[PDB]
């Protein structure tokens, strides 16, 4: 059924799966030298190249590659198209690795054919609550607990084979490499998402949306005029009627965060994402590089009351490309990011990123039930998208969990 994740040490089945109790490594242990020196093997036509993701022609030809080959709709109506900007941002976070940022190309005239990155979380991914409950009863406390530390892991991202060379299997061999670069790092363990169905979740969640721009949205067919407004003399006007939002933030005293904020929103941040199984722990120097404010790429609000960060939301821009429209060419979509409440309710906090995005001129705020996204859904009026992202570990066996039980946000 899977020539190459048959191969790979993943859980194999969902069956496989219902079966795992504690959290720990698949494969046999290993050392960096038993890990071979030299690349992967590759056809005498291609070559491997390590972009250097902090030079911007580099950063360039990998944006071309993405921009034409990467991830779209079902309907290939929208592709995505992740800026310059945002790739320096998303694949060079402080203590990344240039060598896990790995490229094909020909050799003849250096087309770029294929991409894989990867880049340094710090993960907790021990146990899951519900499962150290279980292994309580056991008297197996000991054993569910062994890996409750945060391990120094690699997030996969941006895989892309270009569209000439699909089905070759090209994508594998890309894979074995990362691995094996990473795994020369001492570093065994990998975490990744993707849309499809692969070997095998750990979590899944919807997408959901949530309409800033709606007579854009109907016109490029991300959304329709669903068919309860027919019922209306003038479906769109009650439509946009339905998505409006205040024209400033409701909250006194939301302001962009600053670098002086660091430590407090890292406070703030990491005491929230406690409660959840699965969840990134970071640095000052973390928290900087992912919620400082970025033009066009992420946009951070604290809540500052008495001289004190008490709330802060965060969002990142990916706009897409409209594959065929004669009135617009991209959807600029925001992405809900960390979050944390401390003063106000979530839905009140949440708000004023719709209020602040819808601002600043993107025409929908995307999110997965990740986190506490679910509590504000209803009241916010996110709807359901397309789908799933499912949660995956590479070389770690882990308990199924519900995505409410999730904190890594992925890009
Ligand atoms: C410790 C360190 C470990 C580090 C590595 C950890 C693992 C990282 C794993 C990567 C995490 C990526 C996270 C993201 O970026 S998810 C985003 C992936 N990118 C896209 O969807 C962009 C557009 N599509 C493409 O570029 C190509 O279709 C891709 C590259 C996706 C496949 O290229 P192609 O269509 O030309 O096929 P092939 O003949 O070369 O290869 C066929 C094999 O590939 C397996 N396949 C198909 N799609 C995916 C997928 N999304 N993840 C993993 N595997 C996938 C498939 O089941 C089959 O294996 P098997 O079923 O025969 O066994
Ligand atoms: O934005 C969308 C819908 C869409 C799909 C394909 C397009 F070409 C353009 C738009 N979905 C969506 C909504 C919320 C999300 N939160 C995280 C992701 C993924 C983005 C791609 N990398 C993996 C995470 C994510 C994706
Ligand atoms: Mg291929």
């Amino acid at each position: 059924a899977h020539a190459f994740w048959s191969t790979q040490p993943v859980p194999q089945t969902e069956d496989e799966t219902e079966k795992i109790v504690f959290a720990g490594p698949m494969d046999e242990p290993k050392t960096v030298a038993d890990i071979p020196e030299e690349p992967y093997p590759i056809a005498s036509t291609f070559e491997w190249w390590t972009p250097n993701m902090e030079a911007a022609d580099d950063i360039h030809a990998i944006y071309e590659l993405l921009r034409d080959n990467y991830v779209e709709d079902d309907d290939s109506m929208f592709r995505f198209n992740y800026s310059e900007e945002f790739l320096q941002w998303a694949l060079c976070p402080p203590n990344y690795i240039p060598d896990w940022h790995v490229a094909v190309r020909r050799k003849a005239d250096k087309k770029l054919l294929a991409f894989i990155a990867g880049v340094p979380v710090t993960l907790r991914m021990g146990t899951p609550k519900y499962m150290k409950v279980k292994a309580q009863e056991k008297g197996e406390g000991e054993e569910a607990a062994k890996y409750d530390e945060p391990r120094h892991i690699c997030e996969i991202n941006f895989l892309c084979v270009h569209k000439q060379l699909r089905e070759k299997r090209l994508a594998p061999i890309l894979i074995k490499e990362a691995t094996r670069r990473v795994n020369r790092t001492n570093v065994w363990q990998a975490v990744y998402t993707a849309g499809v169905l692969l070997p095998t979740p750990y979590a899944s969640g919807q997408y959901f949306h949530r309409s800033l721009n709606p007579e854009k949205l109907v016109e490029i067919r991300f959304s329709g005029i669903p068919a309860q407004y027919q019922k209306f003399q003038n479906p769109m006007a009650m439509l946009k009627r339905n998505y409006q939002l205040p024209s400033a933030p409701k909250n006194s005293g939301l302001r962009e965060m600053k670098p002086s904020d660091v430590p407090q929103v890292r406070r703030i941040l990491m005491n929230y994402l406690d409660s959840f199984d699965v969840g990134p722990v970071f640095s000052d120097a973390e928290i900087s590089h992912y919620l400082l404010p970025r033009d066009g790429v992420v946009f951070t609000y604290v809540v500052e009351n008495d001289k004190k960060v008490t709330d802060f939301f965060s969002f990142y821009r990916i706009p897409s490309t409209v594959i065929g429209n004669s009135n617009y060419n991209l959807l600029n979509a925001a992405y809900v990011h960390y979050y944390a409440a401390t003063s106000i309710p979530l839905h009140q906090l949440i708000l004023d990123l719709l209020i602040v995005a819808h601002s600043r001129g993107f025409d929908v705020c995307n999110m997965v039930e990740i986190l506490d996204n679910r509590s504000f859904v209803e009241q916010l009026k996110f709807g359901a998208g397309d789908g799933h992202l499912r949660y995956y570990f590479y070389n770690w066996a882990y308990p199924k969990i519900k995505p409410s039980q999730v904190a890594l946000v992925m890009l």
